[PDB]
């Protein structure tokens, strides 16, 4: 209704967190007793590794106690600062679910809240397509750019039909599958245009610069991902380097590599005006990008 001036504006059982409607927020799994101190988190999983970490909190590799089955559990760091901040984390689990079951999203299992931290559940992806550059320490072949740009697009195209914006497409926010496919993820940012926070600079499309939101904004930031995976190419936060990649430029230092079919293909993602840029849509219906 209003947020940031309720009652009480100032929770140690677990809650499970969906907009989708199942009624039952109860939490239970084997090797879970709320009569313990422990956390629903620490009780019900084996965390075997941390895949990742930042301000927002930490990933972990973990095996559910109840199917023994991996999977990836983000925790946020700290305890909601307040209704706001409660309101903007659990916003994700809304969007990620809006989403859906899709093959190139990430597949999110369950959320929960407890002790004001979020926990998010997803399915155990391959590292994310920057780690996976970093591990290859070169330019990725173009056969292996090809799988990525579609599965990526099949992503966009899906959360595009539903008036969706991820608003944060880079290589860190795509998880590599088996069999070189991948996956769309970190719904954090995502918005519903026409209903009621910025992506990273490196990737954003211009007509953002005066707040122009679009399913196209994607796009553009999908176009810099694959330049970048496909030229080993740093891209600049800012100064003229940003501004020439968002004026149709293309560095002939990095670029001249390239299938003049993946340039041809860069060229109608990076193309600076939001209302002249190829769709999703319109990109998968090329034969260079079919099966
Ligand atoms: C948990 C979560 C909730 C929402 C959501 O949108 C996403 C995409 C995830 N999510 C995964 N599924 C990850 C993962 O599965 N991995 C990648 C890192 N990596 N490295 C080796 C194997 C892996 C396997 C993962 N990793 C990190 C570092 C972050 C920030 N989130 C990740």
């Amino acid at each position: 209704v209003d947020l940031g001036t309720e009652n009480l504006y100032f929770q140690l059982q677990p809650r499970r967190v969906s907009f989708r409607g199942e009624a039952s927020e109860t939490l239970q799994s084997p090797g879970y007793d709320p009569s313990r101190p422990e956390s629903f988190f620490q009780q019900s999983f084996q965390r075997l590794s941390r895949l990742g970490h930042g301000s927002y909190g930490e990933v972990f590799k973990v095996r559910s106690k109840e199917d023994g089955r991996l999977y990836a559990v983000k925790r946020s760091m700290s305890p909601f600062r307040g209704p706001k901040d409660r309101a903007r984390k659990l916003a994700e689990v809304g969007s990620h679910e809006k989403v859906g079951q899709h093959p190139c999203c990430v597949r999110l299992e369950q959320a929960w809240e407890e002790g004001g931290i979020l926990y998010l559940q997803t399915e155990l992806c391959g590292p994310s397509l920057q780690q996976h550059c970093e591990a290859w320490g070169a330019s990725l072949p173009e056969a292996q750019v090809w799988g990525y740009l579609r599965d990526t697009l099949l992503a966009l195209a899906h959360l595009h039909s539903q008036g969706l914006v991820h608003l944060d497409v880079k290589p860190a926010n795509i998880f590599l599958g088996p069999r070189g496919r991948c996956k769309l993820g970190d719904f954090g940012l995502l918005v519903e245009l026409g209903t009621a926070q910025e992506g990273d600079p490196r990737y954003m499309a211009p007509e953002l610069l005066q707040g122009s939101y679009g399913t196209a904004a994607d796009v553009f930031s999908l176009g810099l991902t694959i330049l970048e995976v496909a030229c080993n190419m740093e891209l600049p936060h800012g100064g003229e380097g940003w501004q020439q990649l968002r004026q149709g430029y293309l560095p002939p230092e990095f670029t001249a590599g390239l299938s003049s079919e993946l340039r041809s293909v860069l060229v109608m993602m990076l193309e600076p005006d939001p209302k002249l840029r190829a769709t999703a849509e319109a990109l998968l219906a090329l034969p260079v990008l079919r099966q």
